[PDB]
């Protein structure tokens, strides 16, 4: 009776106001952390530096742009020597620090693979640490964490020193990325969990937004860093003053950090009168009431679900962080591509609500993924000439994967079984990273063919569209309550 004792208190009260809005406000910074390896890591024109001997001395082609590979030995051998990076608009990046240029390009690759192995350690050690420690703790740590592994990352001379921090960045981000919606969905209602859950993901959208802005205010990349990671101090100098959550110590065993809890939230409401009378007899009287990972194996009716909704999680992951990268190529620059790609998960989002609802679950699952699928194979056949379907198409698969991402979230929680319902969640979200940390490596085969990592990117998701036609559709359906009952 929890949610009794939640309204005797005062529900939505003022305490709530305050807390779930500075818990989320850090969160915009998702977009910033997670997307920076284009405008930290872009790749500007580059050329041979010609030796301080003597315009004649490149084997410019193709147009007469000229090769950064060969130098002609006699007025036909390997540069290293150095390069000649433009300063026009990157006065600075990666590849101008260490040479990350013609022999070395799938560094970049290597370290967005590395931040993205730095998520699941990070999300299973800190999601597992946390219904030990407690959320609050947990969440200091998360701030404390950011900032020290994120401001050092900015004066690294090296490349692994800095991939070791940006490892750990990635870590604390993960870190809070869970624990912020693990603290969030618990003290509210049992009638507004699902107001709240949206709401976050609108403050997800509206980081690239931010970021752009940030990285057109400072071009330089260490400067962009720092900049980035400051305000994690700021954020966590007052982490101090949050509240631990009832739910949690109630599960533990000691009622009286309830008691406590309960009776200052009373006070910040302002309705004492209650928490006056509430007292332990009645916690005993009305909370009285108050499953392996590995029961999906041996099991078939578990088994088939969840490798067809992992299957869906890697394959929309995996497209997803495969299309937000390399913005470079398009023509538009990509300070407007960025804004132009945060503008579009609005719309897409409206008009998949609507046809979830008015067509089917999984009719609406499916529709989106064959063209977000068909959308991106489009993309590489159209040579370079045009420059405006390109990023039409683009900005259509980006908005279509997100409205996929809002509809199989849902359909993910609805259909698993109640009690099974909390490490369903964690699988699925654990499995819906391995496609980003897979997309750099196959983002790599760039050299053998400059269309083939298009071409790859395009074909899951097709294959994966005529797979969700091997699920029963739960629209307008009662939940299952167990597994004995679950027959349609």
């Amino acid at each position: 009776a929890f949610n009794d004792l939640l309204q005797q208190v005062g529900g939505v009260g003022r305490f709530q106001q305050i807390q779930v809005t500075l818990v989320v406000l850090p969160l915009l910074l998702m977009a910033s952390h997670n997307t920076l390896q284009n405008f930290t890591a872009a790749i500007p024109t580059h050329h041979c530096r010609p030796p301080a001997d003597a315009e004649v001395w490149l084997p410019r082609d193709r147009q007469g742009q000229p090769e950064s590979c060969l130098r002609f030995t006699s007025p036909t051998e390997p540069c290293t020597d150095g390069w000649i990076y433009d300063n026009s608009t990157f006065p600075s990046t990666i590849v101008t620090e260490w040479d990350l240029v013609c022999s070395h390009r799938a560094l970049r690759q290597l370290a967005q693979s590395l931040y993205m192995v730095g998520v699941l350690l990070g999300a299973m050690v800190f999601g597992y640490l946390a219904d030990r420690l407690g959320r609050r703790k947990v969440l200091i740590l998360n701030y404390l964490q950011t900032a020290v592994s994120g401001t050092c990352a900015a004066f690294a001379p090296n490349f692994p020193i800095y991939c070791a921090f940006r490892l750990l960045s990635g870590m604390a981000l993960a870190g809070i990325s869970l624990n912020c919606m693990t603290l969030n969905v618990e003290w509210m209602p049992i009638h507004t969990r699902a107001c709240v859950g949206t709401l976050i993901g609108y403050v997800y959208s509206l980081g690239q937004f931010l970021l752009a802005g940030v990285a057109y205010a400072v071009p330089h990349w260490r400067h962009l860093q720092l900049l980035v990671s400051a305000p994690f101090f700021a954020f966590f100098i007052y982490s101090w003053f949050f509240i631990e959550s009832a739910r949690w110590h109630s599960s533990s065993g000691r009622l009286d950090l309830t008691l406590r809890a309960l009776q200052r939230v009373a006070r910040i409401n302002g309705k004492r009168e209650e928490g006056a009378k509430l007292s332990m007899e009645v916690l005993r009287a009305s909370l009285q009431k108050e499953a392996s990972a590995m029961e999906l194996l041996r099991c078939p009716t578990l088994r088939h679900l969840f490798l067809c909704l992992s299957m869906l999680w890697f394959a929309t992951s995996f497209a997803y962080y495969g299309l937000v990268m390399d913005l470079q190529g398009f023509g538009v620059s990509i300070y407007l591509i960025q804004v132009i790609f945060g503008a579009v998960d609005l719309p897409a989002k409206l008009v998949g609500f609507l046809v979830i609802n008015s067509l089917g679950r999984r009719p609406a699952q499916m529709a989106a993924l064959l063209l977000a699928g068909i959308c991106i194979l489009l993309n590489g056949v159209i040579p370079q000439d045009q420059s405006i379907v390109r990023t039409s198409l683009a900005v259509l698969g980006k908005g279509c994967l997100a409205a996929s991402f809002n509809c199989i979230f849902l359909y993910t929680g609805e259909l698993y079984p109640t009690m099974i319902r909390q490490t369903g969640m964690g699988m699925g979200s654990t499995m819906a990273r391995v496609g980003s940390i897979v997309s750099p490596l196959v983002s790599m085969t760039a050299e053998l063919y400059p269309s083939m990592p298009l071409f790859i990117y395009g074909a899951v998701p097709v294959a994966a569209s005529a797979v969700t036609v091997l699920l029963p559709e739960t629209l307008g359906q009662p939940l299952p309550d167990t597994v004995q009952d679950l027959e349609s």
